[PDB]
């Protein structure tokens, strides 16, 4: 209208979108900094890029900007887009944004007083170590850096207003404990004046449902399927099938932890030295497998059992385990004593091939046992060693 | 021509493009906001982002953009591109986009009135909440909300259309049920004015025919064909390796659906359980396997058969299953008895051996039944359990 | 030189470039669109996003933009850049690309009658529906809808041109079959006036011998491989070990065939019932296997083999198939009787044995020829269904 | 500084940043374009586009931006930035990029006499045509089309100078063997004057050291391992084992050149083919194998061995391959003579049993001669047909 | 303020930001270049190019912005933005970013001495040369080349200050030697003036504790794995089913190497070769097994053993490896005399058995021996041959 167009023209006429709108050029511009956050695009763990949704929110008052509500009636507030008056330079110092600055630009509110506001949203980009030791059980502490890039304190002094976080969309990924924040001020060896920053530290932890059933519960499944090599009989020939095919299985599972894992060097990930374990017994579990058949497929009388060997097997792993099994008229009578003799002989032979499958599955039974406590050890000492395991499981699976 | 030059520039000479369009500076200028949906892009329920095509569609009425038809003949329409006349800063709440806008900016139609029109498009990318605890049996409320920036309802109040469905090209993975929309007021604890919005709630639903055919049936094939470990003779030594090859088969179907499912912790996906309870199925089948087979290969005389045992399996279970099978002349003399007589102990042993067979098989087919009732009625509650699955049937495989 | 900055500079003097450059401001400006296709860059089936290389092609006629040749001798043609000079606002409608413009806006040569010559290129990505009905053997008509964005008939009708096909780079994957357009008029129910709009159909086919030799030789030859389990003896123990072998490696493709189709629900592809068609006949071979191993791993004298059973398999089938085959002295002889006794016995048992084996060769020659014949059906019926087959064969393969 | 300043405000009064800077606006602007090449980024056959890293160089001389040494002392060359000064619309015809420019613009450089000077570098992407008929052992030859848009022969002529080869990083993939230009005039049915165009083909060479290790050796040695399946003897039931499972290891090297090949449709690729013919000569390894265990398991007294069976295998072919191997004392007698009787049978049929196994060995031993003959000299006549590969190899593994 | 205002508007009066601040126009101007290194985003080896989070420091002295501070009390330091002030043109040379500049243009600082200072951030994208030789014990050397594009020695002098390690976030996957930076003239044949540029070499190494636990110990058990066919009884049929699955599983790792791996064929990769002869020894391991079973499964009386063979493998072999096993009474009688004399040579025929068995045995633990000696050093020589080796794992694994 009439007053709104006056008034319009009044503001821009002699101002300058270069000066800070200080009215003593020495007494330093209050800006007070916020932001808004929305939701958590993505956590690239493998570029250490944390992608998020923030609405920033800068306040400070200006004071060419100022105009009185009866001589303009009806209009309480005035609108600049960008290059029209002066706005403070702040931006994230971490951004790894290719543009570096990842705000869109709008306008900004100016009441009758002068008392600016500013509200650019934007899909921020920052870049905050993100440590895998502890993964899936993983608790993270990303920083957002904010701060004037060109002035001090002593002309533009950040002060820090508490994070919102009501509007805030649930990440299904991961659960936002808080966004604590803190001012700083850093001195340069030049000119004893500050430089004050407000930086807000994201508090994040991963949620273990999708990453518990898709890892763990599966490894452990095939683990205790690994383990049914011991129950086989060696009759039939698919011991080793079924061990070379559980680790084959588990080899996908090791590809897939090490798509979905960074390439960070300063540490184990606890999940990865879970896989190992458990990759590493299966591999134990295809040498017994070929011991116990080495065992089984024995030559008869092809060696001689041990007296340490029968004294162990046969005796008191058998008793641990409850074993129980450990002058024509002469020539015919020639001829047909030499089949009963080599039957005699057979049935010796076979004796003894039946004392080596007994040792064969003694040692098959020892080594079930054995495996069993390895792997349920294994597995429960090293899911429980993460810390705030109970709190992820009873929040997630319960 | 001469005219329409008089009239550019006219409307042009005192004009702001700053101040709001109103006669009266304190009344309200009515923008009337709609959409015109032509496409879904993508549903990325990976980064709960729906990339959609939308042309915007804004209607409101200039004051100094008036003129007489008379006193400029010829001329009913004059077009301003962008930075010339005010224009309303709706932009999408919402927007996952790095440049938050998406919209691409053409000129504003005006009428001898003044009344303006404005038709941005653009490949909108909102952030909407994307649950998959039904997938793929899946309907989706996808919320867009528009509202001008840095307007209160008092300035600049918006009036909401109703979408135009008109043109819309049928996107093929996903069935738009419809797109209701409502205009909403939101109030602050400062100044007791509105704040209007209108949002438009995006309601579509998954098709099934093609996840259908590339997950559910060869899930249930490869159930189907790991039943059949149950039917081979124990004699032919390829059991477990039918049994494990066909889970290592089912082992590429879990990570397909690990790599289409979002990381989503909040709830279990409808068939995340069941390729897990296939899964199940099919390593207890492994375990059945390996227990008959144990009980195939028993040693002759290598231990007791229970009462129990025999009572069960080569009794109750036979006949529910139809079962039918549970000088020298005193040397030559002492020499051949015992020919007779191993020939004997062998064919008891053989007796015992074939008893223990029929056992197996008996247990063989005992857990063929149960494994195929298991398996149907696995697989028939979890497909039914969710919601509106008959309607997904009927409208994609009829 | 001297008379061109003078023709520069008196042309740029009262000159508005936003006024539609008319002599009356009532009769329409005639503007002739045309494009000119350069390359198919990708299409895109899986979001139905065409990309294309083209070159625009606009002529309209500036009154404002005369002078004469003798006055300004040695001038012929000026040039202005974006903003300078008035254009029309034709884009495309369904351009599915986020600027919408996908446009490398050039300049606009001028001839001495005031005749603009526009040829703007980019890279356009137009959004058409894509079927997947009869992949790979496909034909698609994909359109480009070009029309002035806030013009009228009656102020800016389009003329049309046909698309200049010289200079097309021939696409390794799509043949170009041809580019008709037509011009249309949509009318509203405002003001009776017409709203052309230019669209061209680019018209293309897939070529096959890619996919042709990457998934249906592949498919064919895997399948007449899986037919070979039924030529194995049964006494290998390895026949399912093939079967399965075989089912996994089609896993694999089906896999392929997933990852290259698009989501589309609205029709089953050709080569995915193809694929499920061996698939099927595969796991029916398996089917097949296992029985065949039951019947030839019977025990003895563990049944009866049934009437119809003999009558069919060992008489009917076998002449179908062309197979043939279907004191003390009294103490020594009761002991030795025994002996030949059991002997007897053990060779009537292998005698019935071998019944049942051959029954199992039988079944096992029996499904070869029926397998083989299922498979050589399907396989010619499914690839001969498609519309032009034979053209994509001959100019494919030959 | 004083000179400076005053030479430059004095340049910028009355210029024209529009018109050509010719001092009779008839004569041409001799325009010197020449390129020079940095680095090859990306060779995409996928979509046949280039991506390369160059910086054009332009030099034309100005009228009007001719000053005096001696009145401007010390300044001897002057920059201008974007839209100051006219520049030359030289671009890439054939871009394929999005922006169609791809050219990062710079200043210009103008020393005393006017002669200006201009160096945009750039990533440009430009489109040629990719053929993959000799892969690995492949020439390309990629070109680049420069030339004015929108300028004549008689008014902006390009002349040619030789491409800048100093400062070329070496690729690891390509080998540069270099980039000739030409120029060449292109004429219309309009105004009979030339359109001269510098265009510079870009001639390189893929090298094979890095293909050949992961896909050329890998199939040799995957094929003669294949080949082995000839030597097993048929007594352990592995064979076919062997054989399906080496070629399951094929399947996913035709996978990975399925991956890496374009979906070219116009001619076979070379190692296509090659793979094709490996995986081939598996497959019939495998079918060989089944007719070799289908002799091997012969029934006893189950049909009778042809006559031309029997002087081919057991004599030709075994000379050939050096095979040598082709009262109550009447009951007593006449109950032992069927014992015998049954022993004499049983070697019998043995012996048949043991020439039915020689035969099968036989048949074992000429496939495997015939198979190692084929195999190589597929190999070698695959590998030798492609052209300059004796070049290849001695330039990348010697 | 009015200060900064009067200030403000003082400075721009009479300013062109084209022109060289300088007093004289022939002294050259010296401008002091630094950077900020701040992390490593991704060394991408497969296009040789390095992007770096770079905050680069410009300082140089402005002659037209001075003022007196006593003058304009308050106001000590003024910022100008893009196209306000003029800037030194410097930008990186070998930049592969798209837009060649990378550099997000911040404000100028200007101290009351007229020293202006420039901080433009930016996510650089260098090309560097990358040899993979000794991967993963790989140390690199990228080059950062800076200077500036069209001034030269006389006019603008590069000089150059040490880069800023303080504020380094450390990489996971490499570590940052240093960066160690040499300002260097390049002189053409025009002028006899230097053109210095300053160029900044980034010395980092990668990290071998991911690789190492993905790469190299998997690769290591995988083949102690395969090792382990010599240890099973021949009497199983699954020593090449074992051979040929770990084949399969090392094919996998090939794969992953591939995909990890660039295209350069100028070098053979360490892991490369370490992979090859991982390979290669499991493929020999499987030729011995064919052998062993060839051997195993010898006809009785089928052939005779070579004197050579039994003087090796059954004495010089067996004792290094210690190896011990190397009237009608008439035809009652001659009827009974054949069963003996079968007997007898069955167990002849057994004993030559025996005999070819431990001859496998004897062959099967050489091989052992032999292979696990092979497989040893191959590892230890490769692993130990890279250059800082012992530092690598000295620092990453302890
Ligand atoms: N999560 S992970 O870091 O990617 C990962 C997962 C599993 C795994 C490793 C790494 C390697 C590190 C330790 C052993 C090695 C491997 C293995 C291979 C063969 C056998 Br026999 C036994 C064990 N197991
Ligand atoms: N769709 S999914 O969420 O990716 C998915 C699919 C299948 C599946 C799971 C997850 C895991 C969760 C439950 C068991 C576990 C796994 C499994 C592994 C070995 C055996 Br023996 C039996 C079962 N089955
Ligand atoms: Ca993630
Ligand atoms: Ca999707
Ligand atoms: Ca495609
Ligand atoms: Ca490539
Ligand atoms: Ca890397």
């Amino acid at each position: 209208g009439e007053f709104q167009r006056k008034l319009y023209k009044e503001l821009v006429k002699n101002y300058n979108p270069l000066e800070r709108p200080v009215a003593n050029d020495s007494q330093p511009l209050t800006v007070y900094f916020s932001l808004s956050l929305l939701q958590i695009m993505d956590v690239d763990e493998k570029n250490q890029v944390l992608t998020t949704n923030i609405w920033l929110q800068m306040s400070w008052t200006d004071h060419y900007l100022q105009w009185n509500v009866s001589e303009y009636p009806g209009v309480k507030t005035v609108r600049f887009p960008d290059g029209q008056i002066w706005k403070p330079d702040i931006l994230l110092y971490n951004s790894a944004d290719e543009r570096f600055d990842a705000t869109f630009h709008t306008n900004v509110l100016v009441n009758s007083s002068g008392h600016c506001q500013y509200l650019p949203p934007g899909i921020f980009k920052s870049s905050c170590y993100i440590d895998v030791r502890w993964f899936p059980f993983d608790v993270q502490h990303c920083k957002l850096k904010f701060g004037s890039w060109s002035y001090g304190g002593w002309s533009l002094d950040l002060q820090m207003q508490e994070a919102d976080i009501s509007g805030y969309i649930p990440n299904g990924e991961w659960d936002l404990v808080g966004i604590p924040g803190k001012r700083s001020e850093r001195f340069y060896e030049c000119c004893k004046e500050p430089y004050p920053d407000v930086t807000f530290t994201v508090t994040m932890r991963r949620r273990t449902l999708y990453y518990g059933l898709n890892l763990l519960i599966p490894c452990v499944l095939i683990s205790a399927l690994a383990l049914l090599v011991f129950l086989l009989p060696a009759d039939s020939g698919e011991k080793i099938s079924l061990g070379i095919t559980v680790l084959l299985s588990l080899t996908v599972f090791m590809l897939l932890v090490a798509e979905i894992m960074p390439a960070t060097s300063d540490s184990v990930p606890l999940i990865a030295q879970y896989f190992a374990s458990t990759m590493i017994i299966v591999g134990l579990s295809v040498v017994v497998t070929v011991i116990v058949l080495q065992y089984h497929h024995h030559d008869p009388d092809g060696g001689k059992m041990p007296k340490w060997t029968r004294v162990i097997l046969l005796n008191w792993c058998a008793w641990f385990l409850r074993m129980k099994r450990p002058p024509d008229l002469a020539k015919i009578l020639e001829e047909v004593r030499y089949i009963a003799n080599r039957f005699r002989c057979q049935d010796e032979s076979e004796a003894v091939c039946s004392e080596w499958k007994f040792a064969a599955c003694v040692v098959d039974r020892l080594c079930l046992m054995a495996f069993s406590v390895f792997t349920i050890i294994c597995t429960i000492g090293i899911l429980m060693s993460a810390p705030n395991f109970v709190e992820a499981v009873s929040k997630d699976f319960a």
